[PDB]
């Protein structure tokens, strides 16, 4: 017989890294 | 004969994008 | 019959969190 249907979709990827730090604070 | 079994599960997705830059730092 | 083709790649992961606060001010 013919080949079977495509398999199930893969797991979602992992969450991305946090962004880099913000800029220096102001002179309050 | 009948169709074969479905294929293996797909690969995991790519890792998410990094987050954006953080907020300004606090006052001294 | 033979086994089917592999499934589609998973969805992309979610974006990461905003970064930490910056250095303290002067």
């Amino acid at each position: 017989g013919p080949p079977g249907p495509p398999g199930p979709r893969g797991q979602p990827g992992v969450m991305g890294f946090p962004g880099p730090p913000g800029p220096p604070g102001p002179c309050c």
